[PDB]
């Protein structure tokens, strides 16, 4: 029992938002439909389908297609595997297992976590949206560059969430901003 | 760019608590002092110190010793590595890399995440304490057993945190997931 094995360290960051004027169920209807992320981050994602396993069950793989970055550029594609799903607890975990999404496909073993929590009713309710990622250090990136890839997308997704919820963007507050 | 590599799924769960009556900095002074977890979960941990790397810097390993879990039994020991740290953002990640801590040492690649967030000053303040874990599925365990091992420890740790902060136990509220 007096021995240990060193492991590599990770890059990453976790973010949390408070969302008012909605419920965990309404947010989850959009955010929790993992294989239909095209119905969530619709400003970036053109379409999305399950390509392995059963839709939204642990182990399944989604393939989604992103709109071109500019006129002459091609659409890009993501493959990501649901590696944990707990719908009852409004939380899941996924990782990129293929594709060529700009920035994201550069990272080594990008793994992301989403968790929704309800604030107590007597405090006016609202939802805490937790979203984190990690990636393994590799020579072609830095942690800072990973954060510069991830955080603007998370930000866009929170804005797209509001659009689908028909609530104002001001409904969302990034905690510790 | 149209193929993917399937991976195994994970076990785990994420929990969030609201903590009132304190500040994120006070909480962090206890929770974020990774190598002195004996100053936090004092009802379980007898002693703790860094045994590899620089204290509370990513890559470091702490060794801590726990009191006999029940009478008759012997002390147990944990070795865990800090695999991510962002002190200014009040979040870190660690994993067990050795030892024989009851329950926790049975899991394969136990990885845990702690993240503190401030609720808006505007809406009354308070701290959100996020704590999650994953483990790799293994034949000698079940995910249910993992949760039965982990959750009571997290719960005890939040109680001990209140003791050290000199705030009532009523300060902590587990959020509905
Ligand atoms: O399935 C949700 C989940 C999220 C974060 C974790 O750390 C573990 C599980
Ligand atoms: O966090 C995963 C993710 C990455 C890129 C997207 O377009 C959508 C989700
Ligand atoms: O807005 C405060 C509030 C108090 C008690 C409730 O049940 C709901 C809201
Ligand atoms: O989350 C890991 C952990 C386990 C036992 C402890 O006593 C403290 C932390
Ligand atoms: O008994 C083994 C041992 C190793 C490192 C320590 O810091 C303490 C004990
Ligand atoms: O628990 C989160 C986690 C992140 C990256 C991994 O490689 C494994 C687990």
């Amino acid at each position: 029992a007096e021995q240990f094995q060193l492991r590599g360290v990770l890059w990453g960051k976790a973010y949390s938002w408070k969302i008012t004027g909605t419920t965990i169920d309404k947010v989850w209807s959009i955010v929790g439909d993992y294989v239909r992320v095209d119905n969530w981050v619709s400003s970036v994602v053109k379409s999305s389908h399950v390509v392995s396993g059963e839709a939204n069950q642990t182990g399944c793989v989604r393939r989604f297609v992103c709109y071109p970055a500019s006129e002459g550029e091609s659409e890009t594609v993501d493959y990501s595997e649901l590696i944990h799903m707990n719908a009852a607890a409004h939380q899941y975990m996924y990782m990129i297992v293929g594709g060529n999404i700009t920035g994201f496909s550069l990272m080594k073993n990008y793994v992301s976590n989403i968790s929704l929590s309800s604030l107590p009713e007597e405090d006016g309710g609202g939802v805490i949206f937790y979203w984190s990622f990690t990636a393994e250090p590799a020579s072609n990136l830095t942690e800072q560059k990973c954060i510069e890839i991830v955080f603007p997308l998370y930000t866009t997704a929170l804005k797209d969430l509001c659009t689908h919820l028909s609530i104002p963007e001001s409904s969302v507050t990034l905690l510790d901003d």
